[PDB]
């Protein structure tokens, strides 16, 4: 009667498109995807070149979330993430102590406009901000170009702005036809 039920569910994330951020509620399920709504800076020769005016805003997100997904890119909504010694949700026993790190922010660093006729011009477009969190980053190891991503075995534990948390383990980055950016994980939610 006063310790909500544990949320055990499984999730595929399409984060293929470079503009794109998916909005993700762990305890719902409900997902959104919206437009990076920073200024965009095409980088050209190596220097800021031209802009591409901001459109939007977070105000444009309609459910309530915990994390979200561009590319291989990974946030929290003012959360805080540790990566586990444990490969198993069992093994993890209610929410740990540990050193949980917040997002950071990157300043014209986040792909948001990529293709190989604007490379060999070197030119591309890049987030004049945005937030990454610097734990979860590394669910890849590696990501070798037009090779398979390898990915960490470990199960992270993020703890969000409301007092829940979630256990959760990262189980692809790729669909059956090896296309990059399709992302699955396993995850245990405790309710507030």
């Amino acid at each position: 009667d006063d310790v909500k039920e544990t949320i055990k569910k499984s999730k595929t994330i399409d984060a293929t498109k470079y503009e794109m951020w998916t909005y993700v509620n762990l305890e719902t399920g409900q997902t959104e995807t919206h437009r990076d709504f920073s200024e965009w800076h095409v980088m050209k020769n190596g220097k800021l070149l031209e802009t591409i005016p901001a459109k939007g805003s977070e105000a444009d997100i309609k459910i309530k979330w915990h994390i979200a997904i561009h590319r291989f890119d990974i946030r929290t909504n003012e959360g805080e993430a540790i990566a586990t010694k444990e490969t198993e949700f069992s093994k993890v026993t209610g929410l740990p102590a540990g050193d949980y790190k917040k997002d950071v922010e990157i300043k014209d660093k986040m792909l948001v406009g990529f293709n190989m006729a604007d490379m060999m011009k070197s030119k591309f477009t890049v987030a004049g901000m945005a937030k990454v969190n610097p734990v979860l980053k590394t669910w890849i190891v590696e990501n070798p170009m037009g090779k398979a991503p390898v990915l960490s075995k470990s199960v992270f534990v993020v703890k969000f702005k409301d007092g829940s948390y979630a256990k959760i383990k990262f189980t692809d980055a790729t669909n059956d036809k090896q296309e990059k950016g399709h992302v699955s994980f396993n995850y245990e939610f405790q309710p507030k």
